[PDB]
């Protein structure tokens, strides 16, 4: 619990904000039938034009005010197009002679809008509410939404909107200022409404894998993130478990120890468990790659373009593992019991580091040859596989920053899933179909399985076969003897690079995963 | 101030060489108006021809032996031309038949000696120098130079003249320094002044030297701080070296952060000149203090990147050190100045900062490290604070800060950034007259948006811009409030690589900075 | 003349746009004295705070009730002047005609720079293309001279020009609104020949290098040379084997295209005073020659944009002979070929002699460059003029000094060097001198021949190249601009046309 610290400036825990502005956002929904009343703050419409390449807008919505009304007629609106992003605001008084604004965003022509085509929607109106100092914004929904992308909607705005600002300290942004209020205007009003809450728990979910993610080494290391998943878990009022060094070298997990060696922070072993109240008739362990840097240890990132400055994303396996304990045991699912696992440690390079070369001990008794210390984490995720299936469970989901090759086989829009059973598989795609995380999946190629002989010990960590993540998924499938699992390898997907922040991954994809 | 040591055999302390052979030279200037005799050592004629290439060289000067005038009558002398850094030597009997040695350097056909090739004529004498056992040298001076090429000729010769044997074992035992120095010249009287004022900055640029020759198992920052106390105890000038305990009371984070992976604590230089009568004007000199640089995580391991020379990253501190020398014998009055340096030594360590890292400077501005290697301008920005907190009028800082002056510059001509034209004017003019090359680089104002962090208050390093040096100025600029203050980047001409050996740059700059 | 082919769809000439729609553009300047009139169209304030992102205060009387309430302190504090921060309004004004309004932001800073105006500049230009507009009011309450006036409005001319040469509605009307506009008015017809001299200049640089080769370039030349009614004349292959310009020819042997040597003048009526060479560096594509650019971030596909300085030259020969300066006569020079891996293309270790009899060995056959300038700088020198200044893009080491805003100057004469840095102030393209340090000449002393082409190295290739070229003007006031790092726009994906302001006012003042 206590964390070192080399001089007393380094710090001994990690930021964390609970209560967001977003929180303090009220949240209303009405229904479109009913005409839409424009007072103050903000009002946009989400319009489109089906068959059309750019079409006039025009508002279809019934507006509760004659002056606004006469504003928004067709032939004032016809200068308008629907272009996907495109947005306008529009100044005029009311009937109360009050001055109030208006706008709307173009959804394009489509009548189905993708995952992308919503975000580059909730984008151009998130502009709309930076460097404006609105006190409410409203939201009428001219286009065909179900609940699924109407809660995508608001989790991803209320995401983007907001700013994390942890680490600045004189240069804090003085014209931030959030809305206090939120009005939604939309067919079928009270089928949409039991997505507010569950968007808003979604979203701190993600927010809050963000904020561990985007934490750096310093702040972010085995023991102040081990730190806070407990105080999560207390105030989750979940059970908690910390393993630390004795009770790992018990269990006798010599490939996870070995990467940790080289750390002056002491690993440890995150252990969450959710119980429903009642019957048990789904027993799920979710595992996250846990590492708080990579620095690859003696096979240093020192080549161009291996982005060492940005290993601190090394842990966002865990963080959405830790966002998927905050969405579960908040939203508590009934009839499963969940596990949340993460082998956290730090991948430095020291006098006490491990080798390339090294033969070490799984513990599951499996000897390794370790061929390059950069592929660190299927090391520690192979003691927490055997970990995972010692508690007894029916699926054993694994999520990690694995393999860099994942950028140049999928990119950096979808995660890759692996596994060694195809209902489990099914399920994550379902899932990543439910909370709009794009994931596709990669075969487990066992003609490569040979690549992984060693001469001596009894498995090789890496192939020496370029195809890096299908080789990883057979290595970890060597530590799953008789239980369905899978693997989703995020290394390309975790980061945005055009936004320079986490995307947070996973955190919902897990959690419709675990509801669903 | 004890250095700690891993074996025993490690060294505990930098080896000093405070009286040098050239101390020991007795120096007389005689006005060649009386006539030059030629009796004992080496007598060497500086002759040139104006405007006609390789011209005959002919004798001007009145010799007070009737033999040797007649050895050098034109007649004889006419089969040698002036070329730049050709030299003849010799043999004849003078009035009392003895056996005297006589001979000249080329000094070409510009009337005006640059310092460039001033500084070839001189390398042309000290090869006579070599492998000649002389008592003494005398030099007549048959070409045009003012009162402060003069100088120049005196230090250059003084400092290529001595060899540094600290590290020898096996030690040259053939070699034999002159005792005496005689040099003829027109205007004598104006030029006498101008010996002792030489062998100050002689010493000076030698000892600097010495500092930054000096391995980093010898010059660590416990060692470096050691021998600066030593000699400000010397100088009688105030000393204080701030331990790792002020520098966290002063919350210097930057500068700390640097030194975390290194075996030897962080050790702050601040050595004080006061005149003893009103102070009119207050400087502070800070210096670049890193004894070692592997870059740190950010390895030094690319082709080319010469880690090996890396132990004169402590050169901006030497060039400080060795002006506190020339600046407490000379004693100026009417100034006060401040000589500082963060000394520190960048390391590859489990306690080592890590890429990503932030951390807070001792200003409150939080710093995004996105290269461990540009660690200079961390261990500056604390330094730079601590500066202008003294209150002074100039901050100056020299530093081998960026590879990138190679490529602007070159290894002749330093540069120097600023926030105040005046001071810069006063830098150049330093430049002039010290006869150290230094030219005015801009502070480009468009590229302080790529230092623009998303989550701390500022980017340690640039994304898209090259221009390292450039983008490292707008980096310092940032921890100078209200300040003058001007940056001289010496990366580039600290180390000369044709000859092996420090150059000892920016000595001879500051103090006529200082004096002037 | 004729351009040769490969195949029968090689393109055998240069797409070029001459008549733009912002030459259609009306344009009014106002005094903002007597208020602003909000009628049609879009009307943008440029408004800073003297703190830090302050709130957007609009000073300045508007004519319409409508907007004037839209205007007032308590709606515009909710914006700030975050330097290129916009907003824009839609609503009618007191006609009951639909208007837009709003406003871009100059941050806290009195006295804008170039880099500043030109993020003005494309906020502003955003709005222009996310809109269909008629009109475009521009309102300045900021301090801006007559210089920075001229480049706001040359800067907005071509940010907003599209360039669909290559694909396969513009406002008419725009109002200035501005503290003595009576002054500013005569900048504003010399801003849109300074557009187009740019703006040509780009088109040519923009142009890929199947379009763009020696031969159709030089046609272009010739073109625009019938236009302006300069003197123009185009030396081939044989005309250069008799002038024995054998460091250029030898470049261009690996070429399927002949060497054309571009030779334009402009010449005043009354007596000539003096005299002014511009010669600039036309090399079509570089591909390095058999010093391949194969380095990984060589960026090769870039390098069309290596005919900048011909380009920039050509560009001033536009704004030269569309002005008409006085007593003065300018000869407008470039040395145009392709740099190619061939049979035929000239190797690495090659000695070679340039017209001035100097004999020189190849270090490096991607060192080009200085190679054509070397000849075209010895027939410059032989017409007899006061200055001589070439415009290149000769060094990628610019990239590490000055990086892409700031280009670099060397000479041997100070008169001249500040002439140009001179002419930077007041066009604001932005010019560092740098220093040509003599101590460096003797890295270029060749074993064999007179000189060396490279270093091998003393890095600082910049100032290394412009001693070589210093070798090649014996008693006439040279300088040499390197646009290396300037030319092209990385962030826009298009050439800057960096040059052509800067020589014209060298050639105008
Ligand atoms: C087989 C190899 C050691 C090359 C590997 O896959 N290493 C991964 C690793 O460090 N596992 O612990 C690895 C390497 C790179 C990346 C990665 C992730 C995201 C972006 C990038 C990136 N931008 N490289 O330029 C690189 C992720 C995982
Ligand atoms: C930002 C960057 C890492 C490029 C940088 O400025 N590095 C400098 C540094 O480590 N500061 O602490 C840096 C890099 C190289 C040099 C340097 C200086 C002198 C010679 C050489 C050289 N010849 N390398 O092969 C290299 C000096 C400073
Ligand atoms: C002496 C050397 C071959 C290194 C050189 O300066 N060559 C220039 C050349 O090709 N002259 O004909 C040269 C090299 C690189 C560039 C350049 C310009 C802009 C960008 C880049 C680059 N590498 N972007 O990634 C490179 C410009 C001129
Ligand atoms: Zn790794
Ligand atoms: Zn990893
Ligand atoms: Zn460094
Ligand atoms: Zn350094
Ligand atoms: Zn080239
Ligand atoms: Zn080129």
């Amino acid at each position: 619990s206590e964390v070192p610290q080399v001089v007393s400036l380094d710090p001994t825990s990690i930021p964390i904000e609970y209560n967001t502005p977003i929180h303090d956002i009220k949240v209303q929904v009405y229904d479109i039938k009913g005409g839409c009343n424009v007072e103050e703050g903000l009002t946009i419409f989400l319009v489109n034009n089906p068959g059309k390449e750019n079409g006039p807008v025009k508002i279809s919505s019934k507006v509760n005010d004659k002056q606004v009304s006469e504003f928004l007629k067709d032939e004032n609106m016809e200068k308008f197009n629907v272009k996907l992003g495109t947005s306008k605001h529009f100044y005029m008084f009311n009937d109360n002679k009050n001055s109030v604004a208006v706008g709307y965003v173009g959804c394009g022509s489509v009548a189905d809008l993708s995952e992308a085509d919503m975000k580059r929607v909730v984008l151009s109106l998130v502009t709309m509410l930076h460097d404006n100092k609105l006190s409410k914004l409203t939201v009428v929904f001219e286009i065909n939404v179900d609940k699924n992308l109407f809660r995508f909607f608001l989790e991803t705005l209320f995401y983007e909107y907001m700013t994390d600002e942890r680490f600045k300290s004189t240069d804090k942004n003085v014209n931030m200022e959030y809305i206090k209020h939120l009005g939604v205007y939309i067919n079928n009003a009270d089928t949409y409404k039991e997505e507010v809450e569950k968007a808003r728990v979604y979203y701190f979910g993600t927010y809050y894998a963000s904020q561990l993610i985007a934490a750096p080494s310093n702040y972010c290391n085995p023991v102040s993130l081990s730190n806070a998943a407990v105080e999560l878990a207390q105030k989750l009022n979940l059970e908690y478990k910390i393993l630390g060094v004795k009770e790992l070298e018990e269990l006798k997990m010599g490939a996870y120890l070995s990467v940790g060696k080289g750390s002056m922070y002491p690993n440890k072993f995150i252990h969450l468990t959710y119980k429903s109240k009642g019957d048990v008739k789904k027993k799920i362990a979710l595992v996250g790659k846990g590492i708080t840097f990579d620095s690859g240890g003696y096979n240093l990132k020192a080549a161009p373009g291996s982005m060492i400055d940005l290993m601190k994303f090394d842990m966002s396996g865990c963080a959405a593992v830790l966002g998927c304990a905050y969405c579960v045991g908040t939203l508590k699912p009934e009839n499963v019991e969940i596990h949340f696992l993460s082998a956290v440690c730090e991948n430095m390079v020291s006098k006490n580091s491990y080798r390339p070369g090294d033969i070490i001990t799984a513990s599951n008794g499996k000897t390794i040859e370790v061929g390059n210390t950069d592929a660190e984490g299927r090391l520690t995720l192979a003691d927490a596989l055997v970990y995972a299936e010692k508690l007894g469970v029916d699926y054993i989901v694994d999520i990690a920053t694995l393999t860099g090759a994942m950028l140049y086989s999928l990119g950096t829009s979808y995660a890759g899933v692996f596994g060694n059973n195809e209902e489990l598989i099914n399920k994550i795609l379902q899932s990543s179909k439910t909370s709009n995380e794009p994931v596709w999946w990669l075969p487990i190629i066992n003609e490569y399985r040979a690549t992984l002989n060693s001469k001596y010990a009894d498995i090789n960590q890496i192939s020496s076969v370029k195809a890096s993540s299908i080789v990883a998924s057979l290595f970890l499938k060597e530590f799953v003897q008789n239980t369905a699992w899978a693997h989703i390898d995020i290394a390309g997907v975790s980061w945005n690079f055009k936004a320079r922040k986490p995307k947070g991954f996973g955190v919902r994809l897990l959690t419709e995963f675990v509801l669903n």
